[PDB]
């Protein structure tokens, strides 16, 4: 299990947890040296943890599947929450199993969902430590308009810096102040599928993107992705979702 206690935490610890929650993934191959995460882990071997705990010490426990980087669902105190989709009711059978009783959310876990539930879109939700301290704290009592916007908030405080430095580091100039997310920390939120797909079209293809990604800089100037040999590839993006998955 990975943890990170947002009591004392600095942009080292953050990155620390993020290194943790990073090689907790597993992958028995590198693509252009990136992390190929696996086409599928049969059973609880499939779900990893995270602890969390706010500032007071609160604490709740967050599944994700390692073969994509998803939030399924999460646990506070005895109640255990998962998302409305199959694979989060799957991933329900395996864990958070001793909760008192289970919730299932109204929504599936993308973006899109989560957005309208909130009622916002997330260029609108600052992001931060912060901002990840008030999540588990909101997601601590059920109140499904609200731990929409605060599931938009952990997401991306976890999964998406993961993901990617960039945003990594995004997040640790948020370390005491939260702000809404770049432009391009969105871009590459929704560029994870089109960049794993490529990079590993590129393996057979001399490093060439069959298919160019348009994404947003952090200038917020719009530029392409033909290649591997481009900043993105090559400094940022830490793990590739498998093509057998896409
Ligand atoms: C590769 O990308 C770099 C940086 O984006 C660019 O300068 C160059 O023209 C591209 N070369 C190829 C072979 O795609
Ligand atoms: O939409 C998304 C993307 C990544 N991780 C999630 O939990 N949801």
């Amino acid at each position: 299990d990975v943890s990170f206690r947002l009591s004392g935490a600095d942009p080292s610890s953050y990155g620390m947890f993020i290194k943790d929650l990073r090689n907790a993934l597993p992958h028995t191959e590198k693509v252009y040296n990136i992390p190929l995460l696996l086409p599928s882990v049969s059973g609880a071997g499939r779900y990893l943890l995270m602890h969390l705990f706010n500032y007071d010490g609160n604490t709740i426990t967050v599944a994700v599947d390692v073969t994509n980087v998803y939030i399924m669902g999460y646990l506070a105190l005895t109640t255990s929450y998962f998302f409305n989709e199959p694979a989060a009711d799957l991933a329900s059978q395996y864990v958070f199993r001793s909760a008192r009783r289970k919730i299932t959310l109204p929504y599936s876990g993308n973006y899109e969902r989560l957005q309208i539930a909130a009622g916002k879109p997330r260029e609108k939700i600052p992001i931060g430590l912060p901002a990840l301290d008030t999540a588990i704290s909101t997601l601590l009592h059920y109140d499904s308009t609200a731990a929409a916007g605060a599931l938009l908030v952990l997401i991306q405080t976890t999964a998406e810096a993961a993901r990617f430095k960039y945003i990594e580091q995004q997040i640790q100039e948020r370390a005491y102040r939260d702000e809404v997310p770049s432009s391009a920390t969105i871009s590459l939120e929704n560029s994870w599928s089109g960049l794993s797909k490529q990079i590993q079209l590129a393996q057979g293809n001399n490093g060439v993107f069959r298919t160019p990604t348009v994404l947003v800089d952090s200038k917020g100037n719009r530029v392409q992705i033909t290649n591997v040999t481009s900043n993105v590839v090559t400094s940022n993006i830490q793990l590739l979702l498998n093509t057998k998955n896409i």
